[PDB]
DNA sequence: CTAGTGCTGA
DNA sequence: TCAGCACTAG
């Protein structure tokens, strides 16, 4: 139909008309500070649209490309960047459109499934590269992953979902999204009723480029308000950083983490060999061939027939953890403790991972989320590589790539140190500068030895102490904690008698609890001005926030230090989980990325906290279980 | 025979 | 988060 064909030329076809093809006299400046009159081609709503969002839209294909489109870019400050994809896998699929949005300018739509000229992309190249021209993006993670997989540079940023979320003030977890953005800042509806048309056809519907360019317009306007809003609140700092943190996450998720096939399937093999023999021993013990050893209530049943008791001559109920330990003088439940640490391994982390492993390359790719959290650390997702167990023989699985090495760096005490700073308390300051862990004096004042004397026992006491009482644990659920998470076994007198040796020397902390508890103000802010606002008073949740909110911080300013201080020995990040940093270079540059990431993590830390020098524990490993 | 909630730990 | 196990419905 000549209705639907009228504009092929251009790889546009027209659905239900509402396009009209429309040519006007430009004015621009050229190369040599010149006003140069040039006529370009935009394509137009003809049912114009109830909002001021912008509409027009050029579109740049191998034919129709312009050489004098490029002055646009020039002397800007700031450009809507959008990018449509074929799909939401990095890997496996393309770039379909990229959108520029210039103020007072139609959004430049890019057909890249009909580009082949490179010469084409050479502006875009300098626009997204160029460190002076901002580039507004919604969810930025995604888009920046897909232009670096495809050989693009980007690096400078502004993600409108950050500054949304961040001004929000973690009231509430869903909405953030374009259309619920847009609505609240500026009282426009995006009509965001395109239900993921399908973008692999080389021809793209009229509503389809209209809602693409609606989506990149629109962002100038948020620009400019979220801008104010935030300096309004002071969160310029918190966002710059974030902003920034942006690259480094896609880098980390582009390059991944390699797995040793071999030595997983042998750990596999031996796991499930020794989960076999531990399943045997227990169905011998439980007298009940057809018992299912998973079946929580059927154990509970098998354990009551076998009459295993208390100290106390009293019979199990309730095979949860805490109460196991209670029992433990008889071999049957030893033997279940074991079966259900060893089915835990083997049906959460080795028979999973292996459905994360890409086959293409051999690697396991992470999902980093950055405000997701509370506190604002970074949370993974898909593999939870913070769930990951702890131990040495699993980590070991994880190795770097061929002709390179692993350097791990990771900080020491890095909350205790932050809340010694906020805190201002007088002497935690006085001993971290004389070089003495927190830990160490925490041992001492408790046990009134010298420091020398300190053995390890007292150091996990001390341990167990800091990390209990810093987030204001009363007393009384000291004991819980510290058997629970460190196995411990502690008298509530002598819980009481710590809690009052601990509160009388380190009056900082104590003199903080008083405040926090006094004021009983529902919002919060960290060193970074990170600013979150509860629902109702919590007190573990308001001394607990600062702390945490500020190491995330100094992670993220030691990532995006990182990130530019790497690109002379080629390092890639590669994880950072809790507050560990992982990044392979090659093995002749072994020694000065050690120095680059001790120098990134140091400055990071200084520019926060100026009281206390952190220090940072780094090896050069050849796994990361080493 | 397939669907689920509801409930219990690691 | 994640897995798994008794009890309603055709």
């Amino acid at each position: 139909d000549e209705i639907t064909k009228k504009y092929i030329k251009d790889n546009i076809i027209n659905v239900d008309d509402n396009i009209i093809k429309k040519k006007d006299i430009f004015k621009l400046k050229n190369e040599n500070n010149e006003i140069t009159e040039c006529a370009f081609e935009y394509f137009e709503s003809k049912k114009k649209f109830d909002d001021d969002i912008e509409s027009r839209f050029f579109i740049i294909n191998d034919n129709n490309y312009n050489e004098n489109i490029n002055l646009i870019y020039k002397d800007i400050k700031y450009c809507g960047l959008n990018i449509q994809t074929t799909g939401l896998e990095v890997f496996d699929e393309n770039i379909r459109l990229i959108q520029i949005a210039v103020e007072n300018y139609p959004v430049i739509i890019y057909d890249m499934f009909n580009i082949n000229k490179k010469d084409i992309l050479d502006g875009l190249r300098k626009v997204l590269e160029n460190k002076n021209i901002i580039k507004i993006i919604q969810n930025g993670k995604f888009d920046a992953k897909f232009l670096l997989h495809n050989n693009f540079k980007i690096e400078n940023i502004f993600d409108t979902y950050i500054a949304s979320k961040l001004l929000d003030k973690n009231k509430n977890m869903y909405g953030f999204k374009l259309n619920n953005i847009v609505e609240k800042y500026l009282n426009v509806i995006l009509d965001k009723q395109q239900q993921n048309s399908v973008w692999n056809n080389s021809l793209l519907n009229n509503n389809q480029l209209f809602y693409a360019a609606r989506d990149s317009s629109c962002l100038l306007k948020l620009y400019k308000k979220l801008k104010e809003e935030i300096k309004k609140e002071n969160l310029h700092i918190v966002n710059d950083i974030e902003n920034k943190c942006i690259l480094p996450i896609c880098d980390m998720e582009l390059n991944g983490i390699k797995v040793d096939l071999e030595n997983l399937q042998k750990s596999t093999n031996e796991i499930l060999n020794e989960l076999n023999i531990e399943k045997d021993n227990l169905k011998k013990k439980l007298k009940d061939e057809n018992i299912n050893v998973n079946s929580q209530q059927q154990v509970l049943k098998a354990l009551q027939k076998n009459n295993v008791r208390d100290i106390s001559n009293k019979l199990i109920e309730n095979t949860s953890d805490s109460n196991l330990k209670n029992f433990l003088n008889h071999e049957e439940i030893i033997s279940l403790r074991n079966y259900r640490r060893l089915y835990k391994l083997y049906s959460a982390f080795y028979l999973k991972l292996p459905l994360h492993i890409n086959t293409k390359t051999n690697k396991i790719h992470t999902t980093f989320n950055q405000l997701k959290t509370f506190s604002g650390r970074f949370s993974s997702e898909k593999p939870n590589l913070q769930q990951i167990p702890r131990q040495k023989n699993i980590r070991e699985i994880f190795i770097p790539n061929d002709n390179n090495i692993f350097i791990i760096a990771d900080f020491k005490q890095i909350e205790l140190k932050i809340a010694a700073e906020i805190t201002n308390d007088e002497i935690m300051l006085k001993a971290y500068n004389n070089n003495i862990d927190l830990h160490t004096l925490t041992a001492s004042i408790i046990t009134k030895k010298n420091i020398p004397d300190i053995n390890k026992e007292d150091r996990h006491i001390a341990k167990a102490i800091n990390f209990g009482l810093i987030y204001g644990m009363n007393y009384v659920n000291l004991k819980n904690y510290a058997n629970t998470y460190y196995g411990l076994n502690m008298s509530l007198d002598q819980c009481l008698y710590f809690y009052n040796s601990f509160f009388e020397h380190y009056k900082g902390i104590y003199k903080w609890h008083n405040q926090v508890k006094q004021k009983r103000a529902l919002q919060y802010s960290t060193l970074s001005n990170r600013k979150v606002i509860f629902p109702y008073f919590s007190f573990t949740k308001a001394l607990n926030y600062p702390v945490q909110g500020t190491c995330a911080d100094i992670l993220k300013l030691a990532l995006v230090d990182l990130y530019d201080n790497l690109k002379d020995i080629n390092g890639k990040i590669i994880l950072c989980v809790h507050d560990e940093i992982i990044i392979e270079v090659n093995k002749k540059f072994q020694e000065e990325a050690l120095k680059i990431l001790v120098q990134s993590m140091e400055n990071s830390a200084s520019y926060f906290l100026k009281k206390v020098k952190c220090e940072v524990s780094v090896k050069i490993a050849e796994n990361w279980g080493s």
